[PDB]
């Protein structure tokens, strides 16, 4: 087959195969699952670990007995299958507190709580394993426009995300964060609503080095925006610290469909940058299983995400190993966009005449540069008529 | 009247009024301005200055004694009107050799003719006083996937803008680069596709300090994005330096409309973004007379430009002043978004009972926003309701 | 200023200020509010009328006893303001049992209980007066290629909405239908997606004169559709039969903003075309108070509705009734196009050479159309600036 | 691999591989292609005929030798290649004076001439075999509100249509029309935009049967729509005609990749769907070689539209007859929709205690509906993994 196994480092959020389908027009159409449940089944269908949410772990407004007990019950079911944590995260959009954002809310004392109700989440990620602390800010934001003056709540949320920083930093924890962006919903428009905004942000804060982002596929195609690129983006930055696997069928909604579903030849361009640049980090997947399905298509689902996985690793391998596509590839000049356009400096550039006043502009302006050729080989590749 | 004088600080490209209508699927239905013409009528309007592409000005594979020639009439064009050059840009798409690119061609030597050209224009900007210069990579991208390796394409994108910086540096300019950010067309995606992957890249030039952006409203609306929230993060980055005015009507095609058409409320918001953070540059037209019009309809829009400006800073204004405004904002907290979240520090932060365990979460979750009412008094003023 | 009487027949759906603000992200932020306390609220801020879902008037699962007392509350309070019920609706999208749609459902059992649902709504909203019922097919669809096939999906469509008419001939009741399109959430795509699929649609069932369209100005513009071209389509066709009015802010999840935000130049031109054409139905709001607001901030939003409504129609009025525009528009030649091209036939037009053999295209092609002058005319009249 | 014959009638259009590369901001990267060269290299390649507008095959403003002299050129290649002309149309779009329109300009003696150039190139159609004729009303809208009246241009649209079929019915011609729809792009928004507007506007001609749709892939989705289940409305209606094919990735301009790019899965159950539903007029490819490609680059895109459409086919059938997905289809409960809801009349259903009174909601509601991995399914067949 294309079978998972741990180290394919698929991991996958309590909050994933956990949705109990309740959307904006429709109740649950599933009962809870038991995240000692969820761990099981993941191990056995090839999983490496689980993320969570605090309140997906501890439900909100628990006891320290209640949470010491739902923590202790988690730590044994991941001992007991080998299963790690890679990674964890804070809700800061569910309870009604949290409507006009967490970090970012108008209100100096929600501020505060959401700060506190983080740091509580960071010390028991760090306890459980976890080495990167994600945040989606997904109500930091505005439907109107005079409800939030965003150069102030960039100064709160670069305040924030510096507190968090001398906190890890006073306690010498190893966890470093990546920031989530999404462009809307719930909000009218999201701050840091792209890969590129969040990586401008990073650059302002105290200790940049300790930030990164976690970009999600269809977050990005929310924008129409080229997922590929803006992860080539992060990746020549050094900022992937971690991705959000799913798929995303247009500008609507954010659907979370299941990795492969949606744009299925981004997801071909993804896996092939992700593996030829070696990322190491997890192959998460944030999706959420349709509603119309029982449990057992929750669990077929998943299983659907680590498959659509590997077949997509094992045909971009292919493209890039055969000699027909290495040839193509030189043919449309890839190894000269590899090449400085000017090692010998500006001196020499404007020196050399062959650089502008003997350039033959009409000779270069006729060269082809044999690109439908090549796609239609990553297509034959693709859909494996080669 | 809402009438223009230079005091506005209006500009427009010689290729906006200068535009024959020419577009994809028809013929041009004006004939060519004489760039003096432009400059006479222009002035006549109540506009402060001109923009120009290098082939706008000279025509593409001019003798150097012809290029003296239209320099010399245009300059002459200028000192009798008193209308200054604050921006001037090269032209890197319209010829057959750039159908790859210009800085990130995959093509060598069209890269190293694409800095020749670019370098030839930045001087004469120079001498005749601007102090912006724009770079809109319009050709840099792709349509599909292998064709174009995005992390070595960025590498020549550095290389380009890091030669322009020494170069700039080493002849003492006073001139500084902006980049102007489009998400797609003529390309399938454009690097750079927005105003936040845009500054997160100037963050890794060799000098950042000479580099900012340009943003055009109708760009970052190809992308659904909101544009008052771009120009926020640019001017908290410190790096608005020029910003080019039109109006989009959603996710399709580029418009290029003339400033207030389009998305009306966000031109709104825009105005007051611009007029409250004390921008001081250009407010600069880059828009497209529709090709139904004949050249009474391409002054008749333009005045219409700098008109829809005037009427939307008169009406914000009046929309900050209002003491009922004043008294909505403090009822919707946005005085307490000016406060530190915690001035104190995290240790502070920590030992405060009020901020986690004794914190009344539900009251807090009860108060409302009062943002609607807020945002209809900023309807009624745009409007003219009060 | 502007105040809601009567004979302007604003209606509210119960659903849109009693809507309580769980979204797909988070939990309600308001309580439930009893239907007696909006019908007595509604007529204190002008509104003439109330719409419902059957399902927010009596609970879900009541027994007839139950059923009849929450009919007898409401009936009570509708009798004691004066306040009429013009249209009403089914609720087949909340329920689990509605996951995979009602009307066109892949379980035949789930299509039955679909119409016995509806069927029984019609008899109620007949005896309070209701003249259109409405259909928003929500779930039917589909998120993937091969889970409906949509030629059977379209004849169990029309095989239900013609049993409905069968139903509604044989009781004699005066009632018509009106189907309200949406392109997709909360399904990947919705069969009917626009306007136009809709009154294509309605063609062929086996009476036409019985089905017209309900649409909804967020809907089209999730499609990036032009909602007054579409309004002028369904009024060529005789079709408009009722109307929800709200705003949305491109495309995106449907937002249901209040009416006047979002678009606001296509609301202008919305209310200019339904005044201008005499639309004689309800001005429905089918909107949303963002769930940022407590109840204050609901009928802050929903008063904002109908004086938005009121502000446009004085516009468009004073835009119509202005001399210059008269003029400007005899100018844009719209008077030429209520000419027939060739009354004569087409035996006349073949012989004429004024039109082919001897017609000046390039003299006809210098022409200008004047569009920008007499838009900017709108736009000053728009902002009051006229 | 996969050889295009005959039986598959691929057809291309002059204008797709005769495309120069001119857009909106660039010049030509091709020289013209002689009508004839393009009929021989098409027939070379395995294609079974050719479409044209008048302005492809005789250049505007020719005199009746100059153009008698052309169609004999054309004709003679057609009669040495055995090359079939299925379809036709008219520019109306390109020449200045379409600048507003060509049925709907506002100018009454554009009007007329539009259709004296129609009619002409009717005549010239149907003695070379054409049995479908296009419109593609590109020019027929607005960037502005005021500057067309809707409801009159449509009353002059059908004035229009109705025109041309007097005149094929006074003629004894047996060809058929077909409208090809468009949301926008040149003009800010077309009239009829959808597949849904045409189908519609059809209804409301004098000779219905006359008139059917040319949908284009790339047009709908420009809309974000699913083009599968608009091509399925259009089969249901009696109305596809004609179809154009071609790749689109996401809402932005139109891009007219080739067959198979773009939304991969919506072409492969566009695929299917055609094939199962024994779609039998010619697979029209409107697509343009991206002008980053030289003469080769064409004919290898042009190759590349025929393969695509072959491996799907391909792929398609394997899927439909795996007895394994034969069997997820029927655990789906595709079968039961084909079902009649209720065969014996309204009466029978509201007797039925089943249907409401004695239903099992809750256990209903509790079925899977299995759509997961019948899509896994179809996944694995798409890629070859199956
Ligand atoms: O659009 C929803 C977000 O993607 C959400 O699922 C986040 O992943 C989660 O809050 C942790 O990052
Ligand atoms: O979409 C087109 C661009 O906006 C173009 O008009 C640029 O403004 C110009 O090349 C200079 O920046
Ligand atoms: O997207 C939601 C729909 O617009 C819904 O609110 C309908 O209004 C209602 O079911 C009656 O048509
Ligand atoms: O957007 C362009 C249209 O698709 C055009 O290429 C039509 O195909 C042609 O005019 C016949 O309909
Ligand atoms: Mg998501
Ligand atoms: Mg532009
Ligand atoms: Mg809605
Ligand atoms: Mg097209
Ligand atoms: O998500
Ligand atoms: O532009
Ligand atoms: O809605
Ligand atoms: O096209």
């Amino acid at each position: 087959s294309y079978q998972p196994t741990p180290e394919d480092r698929f991991t996958f959020g309590l909050w994933t195969v956990g949705w109990q389908g309740r959307d904006p027009f429709g109740d649950a159409t599933r009962p809870a699952l038991d995240p000692v449940e969820t761990v099981q089944r993941l191990a056995e269908l090839g999983a490496h670990g689980v993320t969570f949410h605090d309140d997906d772990l501890i439900p909100f407004g628990s006891s320290d007995t209640e949470r010491e007990s739902h923590i202790k019950r988690f730590r044994q079911a991941l001992d007991a299958t080998g299963m790690t944590v890679p990674m964890a995260t804070t809700n800061l959009f569910t309870h009604p507190v949290f409507k006009d954002g967490g970090f970012t809310a108008n209100d100096r004392d929600v501020r505060r709580y959401a700060l506190r109700k983080t740091i509580r989440n960071i010390d028991l990620a760090v306890e459980l394993g976890a080495k990167t602390y994600v945040a989606w800010g997904g109500r930091e934001g505005a439907e109107s426009g005079a409800a939030k003056d965003v150069r102030v709540a960039l100064d709160r949320m670069k305040e924030a995300f510096d507190l968090l920083g001398e906190y890890v930093t006073s306690q010498g924890y190893d966890t470093r964060f990546a920031i989530k962006p999404k462009p809307n919903e719930p909000r009218g428009d999201i701050l840091l609503p792209t890969v590129g905004h969040a990586l401008a942000f990073i650059e302002r804060l105290e200790r940049p080095e300790l930030y990164g982002v976690n970009p999600e596929v269809g977050h990005e195609q929310m924008a129409g925006l080229n997922f590929p690129h803006g992860i080539a983006q992060a990746l020549w930055a050094g900022k992937l610290f971690h991705i959000d696997l799913n798929g995303q069928s247009g500008i609507k909604y954010d659907q979370d469909l299941r990795f492969g579903a949606g744009d299925l030849r981004a997801a071909f361009w993804l896996v092939d940058l992700l593996e030829s640049a070696g990322y190491e980090g997890p192959r998460h997947f944030d999706f959420k299983p349709p509603r119309t399905e029982d449990i057992d298509g929750v669990w077929a689902s998943a299983a659907g995400c680590m498959r659509n996985y590997l077949i997509l690793k094992e045909r971009a391998a292919a493209f890039r190993a055969d000699p027909e596509v290495q040839e193509a590839l030189r043919a449309s000049r890839l190894d000269e966009l590899a090449q400085p356009t000017a090692a010998d400096g500006v001196q020499e550039l404007l020196a050399d005449r062959t650089a502008f006043e003997d350039f033959d502009v009409d000779a270069a302006a006729a060269r082809g540069m044999a690109f439908e050729r090549l796609d239609q080989l990553a297509m034959d590749h693709l859909l494996g008529a080669r």
